[PDB]
C-alpha cells in the first residue's frame, strides 16, 4: 500500500512506501490527532532478552542491506554472533561500522529536524571505552573543539557506553553542552536564560561558584556508570561566542547581547538495534531563528522584544501596529549579520527550508519516503513564505532514532 | 484516556474529555500521522441510505435536547419518534428552525481549523430552505452580503439552502467565496489579477461573463439550484465593501494600487447536521489581517507582491539572509490592518485573534470538556512563535455537526 503527499505551491506529488517499514508508534489514532503534543508517550524513553533479538535482527538486516550484503555469510555469522552474545550476556556490542551507520540513520530518521540534508556527513566519535566523568569531560572537550573548528562548524556526535541494567547509566545532565545560566532573583525577575534556572540551581548546589552574569557558560555536569555527577568547566578558549550587532542599528550592540556558536544537544537518547545510548551529545550549526526568534524573543526566554521595540521607537501601545513582528525581524537580521561577519557557520530559515525540500524529494526518490513533522519543520517566523509550509508531510517513527528521556535529577539514586 | 494538553509558555494544563464523543475519523493511525494533509478523505463528502440516517439523527437530537436541559424528556422522546417516523416514510427528515440554528452554530463551534470560534454562538442563521431557483439564491445571497457587511461593522452569518435529496437536485454556489477577484492568463504567460481564480475566471467567461480584465475585478456569482445549469449574476457593487490599501508610514504604498474586499464569505463547503447534507451554505465573518497580507498578497501562487514592495523599500534583495522578504512581509501586514481600521471595516490582527482563541479554549475546556483544534491551521502564517497558540498543545478530532469539503461542481455536474 502506497501513500501520496502534495506540495500545494508547486503541485509536485510524491509517493511514500517507506512508512511500511515503520515500527514505533505516533501517538495518534483513527479518532484523535496528537500531531502537536510536545512529548507524546512514544517519543520518550529496562529491556529484556524477550524483545531484544528481533530489534537486533531488524537493525542488522537494515545494516547489511545498506552495504549490499543482505543474506551474505558475513550477515548470517553476525546474526549468530549477536544471537549468542545476547542470550549469554542479555545484551550485545555494536561493531564500529554498525555504530556509525546507526547514528547517521538516527539523524536521517529524525522527523522533526529540518537540517537532515547533511545527515550522511556526521562525524561519529566512539567513546564507548569511557569509564569516568573525567574521561567524559575529555571526550566532550575534543568534540567541542572538532565541531567548532574555528567557526567553520562540523557536525559531530560522541557516543558513550550504552545502558546495561539502567543502574549504570552514562548521562550528560546539561540539556546542551553550551548554554547560559539563569538566576531567579528575589524580586521575581530573572538574570540570564530563564530556560536554565532549574539546572543552574543544581549546579550551584553541586558546588558551582556562579559569576551571576547575564551570559555565563554553565559547567558540564557529567555522570559516568551511574555514579553521582561531577562538575567541570569547559575551557573558555573552546567556547566560540558571537557578539550581536545590527548592520544598520548602531544602538543594537549596546544591548549587551551575545550567543554561542555551537548548538550541541546532550540530553537525548540514541536507540540502535534495541541498545540504548543514554549519553550521545551531538552538534551541528544554527538556523538563525533558533536564536533570534526562540532564544531571544520567547516570552519565557530572554524576552528582549520589549527593549528592542523601545529603542526602535515603535508604536507599542496596540498590538495591531505589529511592533512585535517588526522587532522580531530586526533581531533575526542582527543574529545572521553577526554570525556571518565573524565567519561562524549559520543558515537562515529561507535557505534551510529550501534545502530540506530538496532533501525530502531526494529521499522520496532514493528511499521511498522521508518522515517529517510539519509542526516542527515549519520555522517559527515567516512560515508561509518558506516552501515547507505548503508541503504535505507524513510523520512516522523509524529506527534507529533519537528519543527523549527523563531529566536525570528526577530519576537518579544518589550515592553521597 | 482523559487526555491532557499543556501550554509550554504558561504551564496551564487542560483535561480533554470531549474527544470521547468524536464520531468521524482523523486520517491518522498509530503508525502514521497525517496531521499536515490538506484534505484527507474524511474531511470531504453518494446516497445516504435509510439505515445510517436514523442513528445520525438520534445522536444530533440527543445533544440538541441535552443542550436545552431537556434530555430524556417529554418533548425529546416525541421528537425522536417523530423524526423516526418521518425517516421511516419519507427516507429523510426536516429540521425544526431551532435545530437548524443549533446545528449551524455547532458546526462552527466544531471547526477545529478555525481560529475565530470564540464568536461561534453569535452566528446569524438565514433559513433559505424555501428557495427553488438561482434567481432566488441570488436574492438570498445579496441579503446575506448586505446584512453581514453592515457598512463595515461586519456580522457573522450563514445562509442555508435546501438540503441534498437524491444528489441530482443539488444546490451549489460554484464560487469558492462570494467575493473573489478575477484572474487572467496573459499572452506572455504571466497572470493579471488573482491566479487562484484563473480557472474559475475562465469558466465564467467560457459560459457568459464579459470580464473588465482589471487587476481587482469582482467575480460574478455562478449559482446552481435544484441541479440545473448554473447562472451568472453580478453582485451590486454598492454591496461589495472594499478597502484601498495604504501604509501609515510609507506614502508610496498607496501608489501600489492595492485593495481587498472586506467580506470573507466561504461558499463551497458542505454543512452536515444530523445526517443531512447542506451543499450550499455560504458563511461569512471578518478577516484576520494575515489572511490578506500574508497569503493573498505574498503567496508565490497568488498576488506575490513581495518583490515590488521590497524594491520600493530599497532592501538588499541580493541574499536571502538579509531577510528582505520578512521585512517587507511585516510592512504589508501593517498596511492591511491600518487600511481596514482607518475605513472602520472590521478586522483582527493575528496577536488579538490567537489570544482570543486561547481564552476560547479555556472556556470550552471549562464548560464543554474540550475544544478540537488543528495546530497546523490555527498557528498564523507569520510570527508563529510570538503568538500564544504556538506554545499550545491542541488535540484534533472530528465532531458533528460539521463543515466538510466537497468536489468542485464543474468536475461533477451532469451538464
Ligand atoms: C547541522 C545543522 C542542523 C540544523 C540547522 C538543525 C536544525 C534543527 C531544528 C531547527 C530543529 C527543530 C527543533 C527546535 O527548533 O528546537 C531540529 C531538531 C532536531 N535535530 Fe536537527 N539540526 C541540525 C543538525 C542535527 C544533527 C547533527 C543531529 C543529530 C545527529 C540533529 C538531530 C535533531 C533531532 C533528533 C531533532 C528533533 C528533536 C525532537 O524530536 O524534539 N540535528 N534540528
Ligand atoms: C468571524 C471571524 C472569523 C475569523 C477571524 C476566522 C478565521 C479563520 C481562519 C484564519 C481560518 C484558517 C483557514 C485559512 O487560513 O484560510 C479559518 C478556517 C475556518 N473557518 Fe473561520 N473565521 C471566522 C469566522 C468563521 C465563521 C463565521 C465560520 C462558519 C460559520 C467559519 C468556519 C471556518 C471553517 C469551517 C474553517 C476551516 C475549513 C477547513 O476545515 O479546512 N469561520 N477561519
Ligand atoms: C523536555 C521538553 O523539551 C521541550 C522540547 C524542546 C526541545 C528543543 C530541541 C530538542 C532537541 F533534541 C533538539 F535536537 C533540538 C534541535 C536543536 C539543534 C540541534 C542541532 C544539532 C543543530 C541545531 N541547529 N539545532 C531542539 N524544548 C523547547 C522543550
Ligand atoms: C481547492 C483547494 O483547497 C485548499 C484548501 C484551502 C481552504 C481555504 C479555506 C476553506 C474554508 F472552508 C474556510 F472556511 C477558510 C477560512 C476563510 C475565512 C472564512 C471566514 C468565514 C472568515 C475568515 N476570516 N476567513 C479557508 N485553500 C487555501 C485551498
Ligand atoms: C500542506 C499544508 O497542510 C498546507 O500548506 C496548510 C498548512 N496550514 C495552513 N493553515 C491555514 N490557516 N491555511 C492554509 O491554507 C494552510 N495550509
Ligand atoms: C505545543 C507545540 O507542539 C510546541 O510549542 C512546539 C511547536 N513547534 C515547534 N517547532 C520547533 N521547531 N521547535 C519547538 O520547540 C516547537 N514547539
Ligand atoms: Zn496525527
Amino acid at each position: 500500500r502506497f501513500l501520496k503527499v502534495k506540495n500545494w505551491e508547486t503541485d509536485v506529488v510524491l509517493t511514500d512506501t517507506l512508512h511500511l517499514k515503520s515500527t514505533l508508534e505516533t501517538g495518534c489514532t483513527e479518532h484523535i490527532c496528537m500531531g502537536s503534543i510536545m512529548l507524546p508517550s512514544q517519543h520518550t524513553r529496562v529491556r529484556t532478552k524477550d524483545q531484544l533479538f528481533p530489534l537486533a535482527k531488524e537493525f542488522l538486516d537494515q545494516y547489511y542491506s545498506s552495504i549490499k550484503r543482505f543474506g551474505s555469510k558475513a550477515h548470517m555469522d553476525r546474526l549468530e554472533e549477536v544471537n549468542k552474545e545476547i542470550e549469554s550476556t542479555s545484551t550485545y556490542q555494536l561493531k564500529d561500522t554498525e555504530l556509525i551507520y546507526g547514528a547517521k540513520h538516527a539523524w536521517r530518521n529524525a522527523s522533526r529536524c529540518v537540517g537532515r540534508i547533511q545527515w550522511s556527513k556526521l562525524q561519529v566519535f566512539d567513546a564507548r571505552d569511557c569509564t569516568t566523568a573525567h574521561g567524559m569531560f575529555n571526550y566532550i572537550c575534543n568534540h567541542v573543539k572538532y565541531a567548532t573548528n574555528k567557526g567553520n562548524l562540523r557536525s559531530a556526535i560522541t557516543i558513550f557506553p550504552q545502558r546495561t541494567d539502567g543502574k549504570h547509566d552514562f548521562r550528560v545532565w546539561n540539556s546542551q553542552l553550551i548554554r547560559y545560566a539563569g538566576y531567579k532573583q528575589p524580586d521575581g525577575s530573572t538574570l540570564g536564560d530563564p530556560a536554565n534556572v532549574q539546572f543552574t540551581e543544581i549546579c550551584i548546589q553541586q558546588g558551582w561558584k556562579a559569576p551571576r552574569g547575564r551570559f555565563d557558560v554553565l559547567p558540564l555536569l557529567l555522570q559516568a556508570n551511574g555514579n553521582d555527577p561531577e562538575l567541570f568547566q569547559i575551557p573558555p578558549e573552546l567556547v566560540l561566542e558571537v557578539p550581536i550587532r545590527h548592520p544598520k542599528f548602531d544602538w543594537f550592540k549596546d544591548l549587551g547581547l551575545k550567543w554561542y556558536g555551537l548548538p550541541a544537544v546532550s540530553n537525548m537518547l540514541l536507540e540502535i538495534g534495541g541498545l540504548e545510548f543514554s549519553a550521545c551529545p551531538f552538534s551541528g550549526w544554527y538556523m538563525g531563528t533558533e536564536i533570534g526568534v526562540r532564544d531571544y524573543c520567547d516570552n519565557s526566554r530572554y524576552n528582549i522584544l520589549e527593549e528592542v521595540a523601545k529603542k526602535m521607537d515603535l508604536d507599542m501601545r496596540k498590538t495591531s501596529s505589529l511592533w512585535k513582528d517588526q522587532a522580531l525581524v530586526e533581531i533575526n537580521i542582527a543574529v545572521l549579520y553577526s554570525f556571518q561577519s565573524d565567519k561562524v557557520t549559520i543558515v537562515d530559515h529561507h535557505s534551510a527550508t529550501e534545502s530540506f525540500i530538496k532533501h525530502m524529494e531526494n529521499e522520496y526518490r532514493c528511499r521511498g519516503g522521508c518522515p517529517a513533522d510539519w509542526v516542527w519543520i515549519v520555522p517559527p517566523m515567516s512560515g508561509s513564505i518558506t516552501p515547507v509550509f505548503h508541503q504535505e508531510m507524513l510523520n512516522y517513527r523509524l529506527t534507529p532514532s533519537f528519543e527523549y528521556q527523563p531529566d536525570p535529577w528526577n530519576t537518579h539514586v544518589w550515592k553521597g
